[PDB]
């Protein structure tokens, strides 16, 4: 824990700087509307990016 | 120093993201180029805002 609270900091800044980048605005469910289908690294979607 | 090296963390923050509004780009001396001659508090001028 001697650092670890550091990762905790850059993790709000991924959600306040990138979440919506994962949000769910489109209505049909398809046509994504960022343009881009790919789940930046920063957002935690899987516990696997934990790593 | 349980959370003090978050606070460098956050300072790096400061410069790479408004170092640019404190940098010395008018040749003349006079006229801040980007139109502000206030300096952020993110960045350490003078060595009181450590605080
Ligand atoms: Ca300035």
């Amino acid at each position: 824990l001697v650092e670890d609270h550091l990762a905790v900091q850059s993790l709000i800044r991924a959600y306040q700087i990138r979440g919506h980048h994962v949000a769910q605005l489109d209505p049909l469910g398809i046509l994504d509307a960022d343009l881009d289908s790919s789940v930046p690294a920063d957002i935690i979607s899987s516990t696997d990016k934990l790593g």
